[PDB]
């Protein structure tokens, strides 16, 4: 259901400005890659580490899930 992915202070990921609901929020690269932000405000970077957030709708808008937690 929920993207299960860890990763770790050195490992890039995702934030989408327009698909989180809050700043803290994040998905794995292959997350992002399998899912739709064009034309969104998202960045690639470091986190900090962290687990991914794609699928979950408390952190991150439907329309922002990969086509594997959709
Ligand atoms: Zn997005
Ligand atoms: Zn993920
Ligand atoms: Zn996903």
């Amino acid at each position: 259901a929920v993207c299960g992915s860890v990763w770790g202070q050195n490992d890039l990921a995702y934030r989408c400005r327009t698909c989180e609901h809050d700043p803290t929020c994040a998905i794995c690269v292959p997350c992002f890659q399998n899912g739709n932000h064009k034309d969104h405000d998202y960045s690639i970077m470091y986190t900090g580490g962290g687990c991914c957030d794609c699928g979950d709708t408390t952190a991150w808008k439907r329309e922002g899930f990969c086509s594997r937690h959709k």
